[PDB]
This record gives structure tokens, C-alpha cells and sequence, in this order.
């Protein structure tokens, strides 16, 4: 089953010499997408980018990695996001924010649709996301909502709670980090908010706990899934890598049951880790071979 | 005599490999300024930048090159212009340079030179800085060199361009324009059919730059042509600005100008125009005095 990823793709510029910048592939939706593909899963990216040098570069990365870019509309009246890292935002109306409902493909039953709160920041992309999730549900598809909070990017932070809630309603599964549970709920202890979304309408919650692995909150109870122990070298991209692994596994069958869900979180942690022993985000994502060599240690 | 340059200072990102960007000081006003300074002339930059990375960085380049930055202010609320050369992707929406205002203008003295392009006329504040700037310099007995450096894309509604160009040429002691801009300016397939466009707008001295050809001088005494040196193109980015820098350096060596000085200025302008096209980056190959001579010959 195909895995649709909708959202942001941007170019991060990192120093190389006293007079150069290395252009790295970035974006939460982008990493997740490359992740699923780089694991042999069928993944399509739904989004928007500028026809500038950056957007073309990005589109190439998707292709080098096996990500279907048929619904990645490259426009010329738009500007692809470029960031200076030290971190910095040069382009603000942002091109990935213009992706709209008419940028969405037809969905098929058992397909998965992904999106984070990041794509809910600016109005156009907001409809693509909410309409996107509604359509996939209507088609007998699954929605995985990853609250990937970045308040800073939000104009009126008063919209956050509302969108998150309306998202948990459409979603089949919600992924959230312990820190986010505290931000949204206000509690100091995340476990005091482990039912935040469950009350907001999502019968299956996956709480990433950093090195402590994951916590599954379903109707019957909560099950802890510890993570492999490793040499923390850089936690960047970890969460996105985690979701990619989860989506890759879930897409391996029409219905997901007990065993599949438990297997997905295991895979999610594996990816999350390898995406921490290395450096970078997209360049930490493993290939089926590396995952095993790492898994069996 | 001091040469004042008012306008844009930016970071030009020049694509090296299909994975890197070359970081170079950019901006038309910036290049011209660094050009005059390198040649040993007294040049001050009048402008605005963000207390940001590109801003502090850029300020540093002006200092390494001998450009007086006493009237260049860095505002934290602003964002220094960053762009990508291809032909120009404008990352930063408005852009700090847009905020120069008449108050930022410095007291002018007699025989000094004031420079500005249509680029500084694009947005609201800076527009006044330029037009009042040129008016004050004239009132002080100084000279104004207007370089129509057309970049239509960066504008609101291009209906303002003809009007501003006309008001500028009125204030100009000398107008510099490229064959190409003339057409774009006054509908035409061939520039010659419009080489009196500005002259009919109030500028009795016009210098039309002609790519690798050199330039054509136009004063009542008649029309004259100057041949540009035989050089190998690597990057044209900056030719025009290097051209004006050389012109301003020569004109500022005297209190009055005429054919002798003027004819010498254009010769120097071509020399610089040639050299600058021999390296990636707008101000990379901007020559020092020693170098200007070994090339002259
Ligand atoms: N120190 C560590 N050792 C092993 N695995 C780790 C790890 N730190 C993180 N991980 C893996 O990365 C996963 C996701 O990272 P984490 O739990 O820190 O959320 P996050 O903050 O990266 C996502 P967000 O950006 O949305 O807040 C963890 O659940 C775990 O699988
Ligand atoms: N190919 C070439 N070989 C040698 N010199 C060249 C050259 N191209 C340009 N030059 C030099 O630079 C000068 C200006 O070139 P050109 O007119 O193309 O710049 P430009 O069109 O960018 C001006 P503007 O900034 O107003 O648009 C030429 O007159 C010449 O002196
Ligand atoms: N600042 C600017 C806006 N659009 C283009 N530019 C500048 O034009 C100069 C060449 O004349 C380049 O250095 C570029 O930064
Ligand atoms: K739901
Ligand atoms: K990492
Ligand atoms: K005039
Ligand atoms: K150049
Ligand atoms: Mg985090
Ligand atoms: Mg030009």
C-alpha cells in the first residue's frame, strides 16, 4: 500500500568553507518520505516548491531516493525555502505553504496519509492537510498525524490547540513527543497527559520518549517499547525517522492489528536510533542493510 | 573627492557543484563601492542592513576593502538580502536595503559624486533616500550618476518604472544604461532606435554599455565608441557594476568633467568591466591599482 506524505521540503545551507554552503535536503515531510522510500516502501510526496535552484535540487533528492514526485508541483511564482544554519529563515511566504487541495491525488483504500502541525501553519497548506486527511479517511485509508510542534513558526499560537484537536479527530494514529504533551497540556510530567489526544478523539497514540523508546496508548492499555541503547551523536531527524519506520511497517498490510502495530514501533525505534548515531537528518536514515547490521549487535 | 554609493548590499549565492553554493559579497551598490575603494578612491556606502550574519559579514567586507561604512546602519529587526544567481532568485522578500531613509543621508560636499540604480528605487523608504539624496548632492554642487539597473521582477506594478527613471535622469549628471535595458525601457527591438531615451528625459550625458563591445558615449560634441578588452567570460555577474565603479573612480579625481576626463573614465570603465567578468562572484576580480595596470597593458 502506498504512503502519501504531504508537507514541507526545504533547503538548509550549512557552512563548508569560509566562502561556501553545502545544500542539505531538509523538511519533516521530506525526511519521512525519503525514509519510507529508502526502506523499499511505496511513497509519494504531495507538496509545493519553487522552480528555483533549490526546489529543483530537492526534487532530485526525492528521485534519487525513490520518492514519487508526481504530485510535487514546482511553481515559478513561488520561492522554495532556504535556511541559513548556525536557525534562519530567508523565505517567508514559503512555497511549501501554497500546496492546496487541488494538489492532492486520488486516494485508494488501505493507503496511508501523513502530515504534521508544520503543514498546518499557513492557510493554503492547512486545507491541503485537513481536506487531504478527510479524503483518505473517506476512501478507507489511514491517517497518521504527527504533532510536530514549532510554535515559533505560528502567528497566533491560539490556533494550535484547535488544529491539533481537529487533527486528532481525523487521524487514525497520532505520534507525539513527551515534550509536546507538556507544551499542549501544560502538565510538567508527560505521563500526566498520556491521554491528551485520546480525549481529543484518537484511540491510538504513540508517544516518543527519546532514549526511553516509545509508549503505545490504545483503548486496552499502554505498552512500553524501549529503544536500542546507542552512542548518542546527534538527535536531529530522529522523530521523522521514527515515523518513517512506523509508516513503512504499517503499509505492509491492509488492516493493522496487535502484532503489526507492535512491530511497527520496534522498527520505528530502530530507525529513530540510527538517525542519532550518525550526523544530519536525511543522511542518518538507514537502508534495510544498515538497519539489520545495527539491529543485531 | 568622495564617492557616495547608496543602495543594496547582499549575499550572492553562486552554484558551484550540484550540492554547494559559493558565498560572495553581493549587491549592485555594494560592488560599485568596493570597486571604487579597491582602486584607491575615497568611497562611502550609504545603506541599511540587518544586525544579522549577512549584515555583519557584509559590513566586514566593506571594511576589508576600504569602504567607509559610517552611514551603513545595521538594524536587528531587518533581514539582509540573500539571493541565488543562475537569472536571480530573490530569497528575502522585502529586504533590509529597502529601509534607508533621508535621515540616513549624510551631509554632502561640493564636487562629490552620488550613485544609485533603479534597484534602490524599487521600494518605498529607500526610494526617498535615493531621490532626496540625489537632490541634496546637486544642491551642494556635487554630481549624480544614475545607473538604470533594471530588475522588473522585483517590483510591485512596473507602471512606476518609466516615471521614476524619468525623475532620476532629471537629477542625473550622467546616466549609465545597457543596450538591453534601453529596449525593455522604451519598447524596441534595437537599442540604437532608442539611444536618446534618457537624453530626452533630462540627461545630457549618456553612457550605453555594450556587452563585450565596450560602450558608446553620447554628448552633444557627438557620439563616441569605446572597445572593451579581449577577455574570457567565466561569470558576467558584476560587469556593469565594475564598469560604473571604474567610471566613478576616474571622474572623482577632478572637480569638473568633460571629454578628456570623460573619455578617460569610459576607458577605465571598460578595463574594469572586462576584468570583473573573469571570476565567479560580483566583486571577486575587482582589481587593485597594481593589477589594473598589468591588465591595461
Ligand atoms: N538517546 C537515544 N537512544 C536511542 N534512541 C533514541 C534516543 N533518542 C531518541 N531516540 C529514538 O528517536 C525517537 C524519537 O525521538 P524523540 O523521542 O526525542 O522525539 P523528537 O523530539 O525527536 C520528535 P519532535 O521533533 O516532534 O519533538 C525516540 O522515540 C527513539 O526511538
Ligand atoms: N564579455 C565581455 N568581455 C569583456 N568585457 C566585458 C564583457 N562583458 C561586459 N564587459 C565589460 O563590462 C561592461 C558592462 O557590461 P554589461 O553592459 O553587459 O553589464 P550589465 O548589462 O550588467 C550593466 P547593468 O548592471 O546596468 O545591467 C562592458 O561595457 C565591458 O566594459
Ligand atoms: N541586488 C540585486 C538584486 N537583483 C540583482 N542584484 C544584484 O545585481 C548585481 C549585479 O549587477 C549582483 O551582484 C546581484 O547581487
Ligand atoms: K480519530
Ligand atoms: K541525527
Ligand atoms: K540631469
Ligand atoms: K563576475
Ligand atoms: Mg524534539
Ligand atoms: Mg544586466
Amino acid at each position: 500500500n502506498k504512503v502519501w506524505v504531504i508537507g514541507d521540503a526545504s533547503v538548509d545551507l550549512v557552512p563548508e568553507k569560509q566562502n561556501s554552503y553545502l545544500k542539505c535536503p531538509g523538511g519533516a515531510s521530506a525526511n519521512v518520505g525519503v525514509c519510507v522510500a529508502r526502506l523499499g516502501g511505496e511513497c509519494g510526496f504531495i507538496g509545493c516548491l519553487g522552480d528555483d535552484d533549490a526546489g529543483r535540487f530537492l526534487r532530485q533528492v526525492f528521485q534519487d531516493n525513490g520518492v514519487d514526485v508526481t504530485f510535487l508541483r514546482l511553481d515559478a511564482d513561488l520561492t522554495s525555502a532556504v535556511l541559513i544554519v548556525n536557525f534562519t529563515y530567508l523565505v517567508h511566504p514559503g512555497a511549501d505553504t501554497y500546496v492546496s487541495p487541488q494538489d492532492l491525488p486520488p486516494f485508494r483504500q488501505y493507503e496511508w496519509f501523513y502530515f504534521s502541525s508544520i503543514g498546518l501553519t499557513d492557510r493554503p497548506a492547512r486545507e491541503a492537510c485537513l481536506e487531504g486527511a478527510r479524503r483518505m479517511r473517506e476512501a478507507g485509508g489511514y491517517v497518521l498525524f504527527d504533532v510536530n510542534l514549532r510554535s515559533k513558526m505560528w502567528g497566533n499560537t491560539d490556533e494550535i490547540p484547535e488544529l491539533i484537536a481537529r487533527s486528532a479527530a481525523l487521524a487514525s494514529i497520532c505520534k507525539v513527543s513527551a515534550d509536546e504533551l507538556c507544551q499542549l497540556s501544560g502538565a510538567s510530567h508527560w505521563q500526566d497527559a498520556r491521554y491528551y489526544l485520546r480525549d481529543l478523539g484518537c484511540d491510538t497514540t504513540i508517544i516518543s520518549l527519546g532514549a526511553d523508546g516509545a509508549l503505545l496508548i490504545t483503548a486496552e492499555g499502554e505498552f512500553h517499547f524501549p529503544a536500542p541503547r546507542v552512542d548518542v551523536v546527534d538527535t536531529t531527524g530522529a522523530g521523522d525517522a521514527f515515523v518513517g519506520g512506523l509508516l513503512f511497517t504499517l503499509s505492509r498490510a491492509n488492516c493493522w492489528d496487535h502484532a503489526l502495530l507492535a512491530e511497527a514501533i520496534s522498527n520505528a525505534n530502530a530507525c529513530g536510533a540510527m538517525a542519532v548515531t550518525a550526523k544530519g537528518a536525511m543522511t542518518a536514515l538507514p537502508f534495510p542493510d544498515q538497519l539489520n547490521t545495527f539491529l543485531s549487535s
